[PDB]
DNA sequence: TGCGCTTCGCGCT
């Protein structure tokens, strides 16, 4: 229902290129009978509030208001949930949003956490420990490439036809940023 | 609000 505007997310996933704001796009899949039931309203998009020490606002990371957003997706307590994160930036562990998702991912056995991040925040200096903590409370956590930049823009971006056009250096910094979360996740 | 540059903003307007 509600996609994304092409230059925002152009300019967000961008795996070179950084900004002041985080997105998130998920995907819900159910597991049925060993496979795959994709469920096609379960896809959406959202960033971060953004901090406002105008209005007292400490801001809100993109990770967490997924987690707040969790009860309206009404995932049945009964079936099995595959989440799939595409996130312009790897979480934080600072700020507390690792420790959230871990204990979210022990409260919720029944899903399956999925993390494809575009770029590594490691502007938070802990931003190791929220990769490792998030590995070890079973996600997945992976670097966006080529086909998460395409399955993202085909999925969830106003694209009006348009198919996806690779920015300069994708592969390059995609290669990087996999080298730097494999020796993270090696530890 | 919109700008300019851009690591879940900042510091102008
Ligand atoms: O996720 P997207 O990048 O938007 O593109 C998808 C994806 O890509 P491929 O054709 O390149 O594999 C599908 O594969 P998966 O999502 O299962 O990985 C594919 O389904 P097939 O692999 O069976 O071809 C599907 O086509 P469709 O949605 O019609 O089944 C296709 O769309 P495009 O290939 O046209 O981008
Ligand atoms: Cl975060
Ligand atoms: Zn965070």
């Amino acid at each position: 229902r509600h996609l994304m505007d092409p230059h925002i997310f152009t300019s967000n996933f961008n795996n070179g290129i950084g900004r002041h704001k985080t997105y998130l796009c998920y995907e819900v899949e159910r597991l049925d009978n060993g496979t795959s039931v994709k469920m096609d309203q379960h896809r959406g998009f959202l960033h971060n509030q953004a901090k406002n020490l105008l209005c007292g606002f400490y801001g809100r990371h993109a990770a967490l208001r997924f987690l707040d957003l969790v009860p309206s997706l009404q995932l049945d307590p009964a079936q099995i949930y595959r989440v799939t994160w595409f996130i312009s930036w790897s979480p934080c562990f600072s700020w507390g949003c690792a420790g959230e998702v871990r204990a979210f991912l022990q409260e919720n056995t029944h899903v399956r956490l999925r993390i494809f991040a575009a770029r590594i925040y490691d502007y938070d200096p802990l931003y190791k420990e929220a990769l490792q903590m998030l590995r070890d409370a079973g996600a997945q956590v992976s670097i966006m490439t080529y086909d998460e930049f395409k399955h993202c823009w085909d999925t969830f971006v106003d694209h009006q036809g348009c198919p996806f056009q690779p920015w300069d250096g994708l592969d390059e910094h995609s290669q990087a940023l996999s080298g730097r979360l494999r020796a993270i996740l090696q530890n």
